[PDB]
């Protein structure tokens, strides 16, 4: 038994070299690891070559489905194993099993030893020879005797520990038991206040790290660039100690420091940091004080992490969540009978190189990444509560040969099977577990991690797709009305009039949600109370709202006016706007309560306009005959000037007409007083000298919509689309839940992104007929058989269109790699 620090693959192919716990100190000792792969060779009989030294066997395994490969064929497939050193001498010639005819592919060619090693080995290393100094002068060769041992406690831990920092000239370096502190090139009273009130800050945190990491230090602030080697050289000769390596440019650091290829370092990279041009020394002596009395936290979590998963320190990571993944699934699927895809340093299922291939479904499946929604407009005089759904993917993925496009039934179940009991671990006190099912989501749509399919994120949200309908079905089976819909918020109307009546209503419909087999693991909260609601959109819409609903009091109710449109006006008139938008909710609430009190027409709302059309009229009178005085003035053409905003697309002239147009569509949504407000509309239309159906007094949309769907947030994983045009500012640069900026180039890559997906989709649409909606089947042809000319499924306009959006965007916000990226056509 033998805790491992360290895997590492030698120059010399299938060579390992491992920094082990011997029973004293660390410890080095040289493996060999063979190669296995799989073909697909011949379909039943073939060229052996078996005079070649190397084992053979035809094996049943479970191949990967891929969409292209529609005819099984030949299915005798192959396992050879075989070490890699003979596999390159024999890459040389040509007249060789590799490459023959009928070769269909290599499956799990690109696999390192060093890999193959730490999945089925695993840290947990021993010995059963039952030779050993032979065995350990040489490489100790493991394909014919190896296992993993259990892996409860790793090791009792009591050892130095190194520290070497880099901030973009500030190479930094600490030792746990040196007692200096010099900087590469006021400072050091600072250093020590700062280092001594992080002290008492974090008395706990160092108390209960001690027996990890344990004082004050003497500081220093010191041709100076070669001393890195010196240090390094020194701490060699000084101590046999784990590295902590903290810099943007860690293979840089290890290329040309070649002693730090000597002992077991441990990575804790966390890049872009950058300095604040002034006083960068008080945050850079805040961020070198936290990291090193955080270190103690971060190798207690390490520890835990590595006897959890049966993991060697120095090839973890904090932020590694994906790893473990493919590690566990991967052991998993080799215990099993399913060939593993794996793949390196490319984001792409490893398929036997078919996958190299462009096809048009798997382009299709690439790119179908838009979610639905559902809006339905009006006012509503009943109570609507707003509701959140949490733990959508997985209640979805829980729950539940003809086709070419499906993904593996096989691989489906265990993954499963392994998100319940990773689910059931976590419902026992288990915090790496629910780590684990909080970031496996994040796995699922981050392609860089490895076995990693588009089919399989296709299948997951076609799944969250057909669930999200049931369950929007499910509520609407009793009485409830979807006013809104997303993957994170569900607005509902419900059939009474009172908040206080809705109580028990509610709580028995979510408990019946929950208790609903196919619902079991949602977890629903409800957030907001709406006594009376103007819902046009989710942008759009003002209403009164109560938090929640208290016992024998009146509840507290308050206003919102969230309005996008109040933007695309004169700078003079939003005033006028909001105030009449506040009388107008005044009067509809006061003529809801005055029916309540008496007691597809509803006459909580009918005659409300009564209240306030006369000094409407008059106001609106009078804006006009102002407007009309001082239009042309010089020194008054400030607040006429109409504002230019992204998304903007209408040319119009008067002020007034875009102010009335949109005071009588708001009225307008009522949905069940249509006449009073036609009337209204009239009269307030025959102010100006125009007609009732004029195209020129038709309300239009002042904007157009840019949404990013899948948007991913790293602190919090929270998962929403992004609308880069109809979005108020500072929520484009901060997540939702948790207010955390965003990246910038991050936004401007994704933009692009989309972009080209777009430009692609379009380039590669499909023909159709204008008269008969049949579609081209043949390569070269004129015209449809019948009458009519071909015609393209997506329009050039729509595209034109859409990239004018996408200059307005980019012009407005500092955006200069995608104005770049507009250049270069
Ligand atoms: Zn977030
Ligand atoms: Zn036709």
């Amino acid at each position: 038994t033998w805790e491992v620090l360290q895997y590492k693959d030698s120059g010399e192919p299938g060579v390992l070299e491992v920094f082990v716990t011997i029973n004293g100190k660390v410890q080095n000792i040289t493996f060999h690891i063979p190669k296995t792969i799989y073909m697909k060779f011949k379909s039943q009989t073939m060229p052996l070559q078996k005079i070649k030294n190397c084992l053979i066997e035809k094996s049943s395994a479970s191949l990967p489905n891929n969409p292209k490969t529609s005819n099984p064929a030949g299915g005798q497939l192959f396992k050879i194993t075989l070490p890699e050193s003979v596999f390159l001498e024999e890459k040389e010639n040509c007249t060789s099993i590799f490459n023959d005819e009928n070769v269909l592919g290599v499956f799990e060619g690109t696999i390192t030893p060093h890999q193959r090693a730490i999945m089925d080995l695993g840290a947990s290393v021993t010995f059963r020879s039952k030779a050993l100094g032979k065995g350990i002068q040489q490489g100790f060769e493991m394909k014919d005797l190896s296992m993993a041992e259990n892996e409860r406690y790793l090791s009792g831990f009591s050892m130095d520990i190194g520290y070497l920092l880099h901030f973009p000239e500030f190479f930094s370096l600490f030792k746990s038991w040196g007692d200096t502190i010099t900087i590469l090139v006021i400072n050091a009273s600072s250093l020590g206040q700062i280092y001594k009130q992080m002290f008492e800050k974090k008395k706990g945190k160092i108390e209960t790290y001690s027996y990890l990491v344990d004082i004050n230090f003497e500081f220093v602030y010191f041709k100076l660039y070669r001393r890195l080697s010196q240090e390094t050289t020194k701490l060699k000769e000084e101590r046999g100690f784990l590295l902590l390596l903290q810099s943007p440019f860690i293979t840089k650091l290890l290329g040309t420091i070649r002693l730090l290829n000597q002992m077991p370092i441990v990575k804790l990279s966390l890049n872009e940091v950058l300095l604040p041009q002034l006083n960068w020394q008080p945050t850079l002596l805040k961020k070198l004080v936290n990291h090193v009395l955080s270190s103690g936290s971060w190798i207690s979590h390490l520890i835990k992490l590595s006897q959890y998963s049966n993991i060697p320190i120095c090839n973890l990571r904090l932020d590694s969540m994906d790893y473990i993944i493919d590690v566990l699934y991967a052991r998993k699927l080799k215990k099993e009978n399913i060939v593993l895809w794996w793949n390196e340093k490319a984001p792409l299922p490893d398929h036997g190189g078919i996958q190299n291939d462009f096809d048009l479904n798997t382009s299709w499946i690439m790119n179908d990444s838009e979610f639905p929604k559902i809006n339905n407009s009006g006012v509503y005089d009943n109570v609507v509560l707003d509701v959140g759904v949490d733990n959508l993917t997985v209640n979805t993925i829980l729950t539940s040969e003809f086709v070419h496009d499906a993904f593996s039934n096989d691989a489906l179940n265990v993954l499963r099977g392994m998100l319940k009991e990773w689910w059931d671990e976590a419902l026992k006190e288990n915090s790496t577990a629910d780590l684990l099912v909080n970031s496996l989501a994040s796995w699922v749509q981050n392609p860089n991690a490895k076995l990693f399919d588009g089919l399989l994120r296709y299948h997951v949200h076609n799944l969250t797709k057909k669930a999200l309908l049931q369950l929007v079905n499910e509520f609407s089976a009793l009485g409830s009305t979807i006013v809104y819909a997303d993957r994170n918020q569900i607005l509902i109307k419900t059939n009474k009039y009172s908040p206080e009546n809705c109580y028990a209503y509610s709580q028995y419909m979510m408990k019946a949600v929950r208790t609903n087999p196919m619902f079991s693991y949602l977890d629903l909260n409800i957030k907001r109370y709406w006594d009376l609601l103007i819902w046009m959109d989710k942008f759009n819409f003002s209403g009164l709202a109560c938090i929640e609903i208290e016992e024998k009091e009146n509840q507290d109710y308050t206003a919102v006016s969230q309005w996008q449109l109040k933007k695309f006006l004169s700078p003079i008139y939003q005033p006028e706007f909001e105030d009449w938008m506040m009388i107008i909710l005044d009067s509809m609430l006061k003529t809801k309560q005055s029916y309540l009190k008496l007691n597809s027409v509803e006459n909580s709302l009918n005659g409300f306009s009564h209240l306030f059309s006369k000094p409407l009229m008059k106001r609106v009178k009078k804006l006009f005959k102002n407007q009309q005085e001082f239009i042309l003035d010089p020194q008054y053409e400030a607040d006429y000037v109409i504002p230019v905003l992204p998304g903007s697309h209408l040319n119009v002239k008067n002020p007034l007409l875009e102010l009335v147009k949109s005071l009588c569509h708001v009225m307008l949504l009522s949905k069940s007083t249509i006449l009073e407000i036609r009337t209204l509309r009239k009269e307030l239309l025959k102010i100006f000298e125009l007609r009732e159906f004029a195209k020129v007094a038709e309300f239009k949309d002042p904007s157009l919509s840019l949404v990013v769907p899948d948007f991913l947030c790293e602190y919090c994983f929270f998962i929403s689309d992004i609308d880069f045009c109809k979005a108020a500012p500072e929520s484009i640069f901060s997540c939702v839940r948790c207010h955390k900026a965003f990246n910038q180039v991050l936004l401007q890559e994704h933009l692009i992104q989309k972009l080209r997906s777009d430009i692609e989709s379009y380039l590669i649409q499909d023909l159709r007929c204008s008269r008969c909606h049949k579609v081209k089947r043949d390569y070269m042809s004129a015209h449809c058989p019948c009458a009519g000319a071909w015609e393209g499924t997506l329009p050039r306009e729509s595209i034109v269109q859409k990239l004018n959006v996408f200059k307005q965007v980019a012009k407005y916000y500092g955006f200069d790699i995608l104005l770049s990226c507009i250049a270069d056509l």
